[PDB]
């Protein structure tokens, strides 16, 4: 996508050399924002093939409040394996905070239901927020949430969403994060009887791994194809009742996949 | 300031009419980002006079973890009066969350010290964050934090900071929020022996009150003057040992003040 390739070029042109915790260098910029009109099409990167199957399953898993990879395994989704312990536990990561944020007084807050209530009963609210950044539980998480904080917004029958992503691997992480939040906006809009508006992506440390220079050059040579169209085949009675087969992507014609290897 | 006046014009040109909880209309946009190179000067709005005295005292009060207005009163700062109860209590707002975020296991997390540790011992960290968005304590706050979440970043001996502000009154609130965070970046840089980099402001619902049309037109007619220079007169031994008189602003020559009235 146009916005994505401009970010990619901007990191190459403007990134400063920064070490990360792996020891691999990165090229890094701090602070960037992009916007996707969801009425223009589903924002799935076309300049390299992205397997949507994993994105969907992960999102459904988040919404269940599940932090054990067992569900992902039933479906042969392995994207969380490197972080899981022998039991398949990740600690209180994303889904746990979305659905069951623990308070000092013994409650567990369902942030997803809260947001649905607000969208339905107080759509002009400037407080419609989900946070995964639970300071008291960070130590226990396999890793700190990258996509940390998001806000919904309703104007003119349109649902928009802004994500604050503290840390972003532009090559491996970003394509997947944008699709995942766009899908969530579509499910939220469906459940609230609203139209989709904008997805606004905001980045903190937004970086390319230094061993991804060739892959980045390769991708930047490719021309974006038209965006696909997301189809939702049914309206469940709840945001928690979606199933994998409810979603269809139409018109997706990507350039071939690019493998990007990682250091250990 | 240039960036500020462009935001102001952009809300007028692009804002949609949105009601708020007061009942006053707003003109609102969702998602905006601006950047201030702090080496170019202190970002205090010149196209209307801003009284820095209040900004400073409020910031020192935040850093104390104090949520009772008593300290502000000793100094005849009244900006929090409309929200305080008869005892002068605000509930567990900003300062309480910065200095003493309560965990379910009975701890209180000092996020300011945490950030200082990281800046000194692990400056490449992509997790150097302070959040005021404590989901379990929102109900008890006089109001939900507007400036909710911020991230620090170190590259090339320069300290940058990004603020996510969920809700922003462009006329009354914003000038004051930018100065307050720029001052914090200067104090943090001083304590960590770093140079100042960028302050990146990111907005959610960014709005002008509909009864501020005349004041906005007036201000937009004015030409920005050069930015002032911040002077810190001493280096305290701790981020908690700053005093009002440690700060001086040099070269500040603003156009006259503009009063903006509010509905009740
Ligand atoms: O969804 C995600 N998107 C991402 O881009 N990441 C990336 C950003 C970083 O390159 C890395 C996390 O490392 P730290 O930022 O050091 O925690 O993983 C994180 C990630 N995740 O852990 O789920
Ligand atoms: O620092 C601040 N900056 C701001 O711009 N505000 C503004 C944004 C809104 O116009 C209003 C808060 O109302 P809600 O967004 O409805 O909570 O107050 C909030 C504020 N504060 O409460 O400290």
């Amino acid at each position: 996508m146009k916005q994505y390739l401009e970010l990619m070029q901007k990191v190459l042109d403007e990134g400063t050399q920064k070490n990360d915790r792996t020891g691999t260098g990165t090229l890094s910029i701090f602070g960037h924002q992009m916007r996707f009109n969801l009425q223009d099409g589903f924002p799935l990167v076309t300049t390299k093939r992205c397997h949507l199957r994993s994105i969907i399953h992960e999102l459904l898993w988040f919404l269940q409040g599940d932090t054990n990879i067992a569900y992902l395994h039933e479906n042969n989704v392995t994207i969380w394996d490197e972080w899981a312990d022998e039991n398949g536990d990740l600690g209180p990561v994303y889904g746990k905070q979305w659905r069951a944020w623990p308070t000092p007084d013994g409650r567990h807050i369902d942030q997803i239901t809260t947001v649905l209530n607000q969208l339905k009963n107080d759509p002009d609210s400037r407080r419609i927020i989900v946070s995964a950044w639970n300071v008291g539980e960070l130590d226990k998480m396999a890793l700190a949430p990258c996509h940390a904080f998001f806000q919904f917004y309703v104007a003119d029958g349109k649902l928009s969403c802004q994500l604050y992503q503290r840390s972003c691997d532009v090559f491996l992480g970003l394509p997947f994060n944008i699709a995942s939040y766009a899908l969530l906006v579509h499910m939220m809009a469906q459940q609230c009887d609203l139209e989709v508006g904008d997805f606004v992506w905001t980045g903190g440390d937004t970086h390319l791994m230094s061993n991804h220079m060739d892959q980045t050059h390769l991708q930047l040579s490719r021309e974006p194809r038209p965006l696909p169209k997301l189809i939702i085949k049914r309206k469940p009675e709840s945001i928690f009742d979606y199933r994998f087969e409810d979603f269809e992507i139409e018109g997706y014609d990507p350039h071939p996949g690019i493998k990007a290897p990682v250091a250990i």
